[PDB]
This record gives C-alpha cells, structure tokens and sequence, in this order.
C-alpha cells in the first residue's frame, strides 16, 4: 500500500500546515501534507513548484 493513494495539485501552501518527505521504494516519492483549515490529512502531487521551493529553503537553511 503506498503512503498515498490520490494526490492534489490544486493546493497551496497557505492551505497546508507542514510537509512530510517519504522515500518509498515501493511506491517513488510522495509528500503528505495536513490542510490547515479543517487539519485533515491530504497527500500532495511532489510536482507543485511552492512544493520545490519548500525543500529548496529547508535543505540550504
């Protein structure tokens, strides 16, 4: 089963609280993200460019 099964490309940063990094060699990578309005727990496509630079300014800092 892999971490997630749909993801979302219509969400934005300021929808989510954090994002969580898996590495599944089952399933390639995929990032679950929670919506900070309602504090579900939502699985994002990796392929939003906000997504990128969220790991660009956690990875330098």
């Amino acid at each position: 089963r892999c971490p997630c099964r749909f993801f979302e490309s219509h969400v934005a940063r300021a929808n989510v609280k954090h994002l969580k990094i898996l590495n599944t060699p089952n399933c390639a990578l995929q990032i679950v993200a929670r919506l900070k309005n309602n504090n579900r727990q939502v699985c994002i496509d990796p392929k939003l460019k906000w997504i990128q630079e969220y790991l660009e300014k956690a990875l330098n800092k």
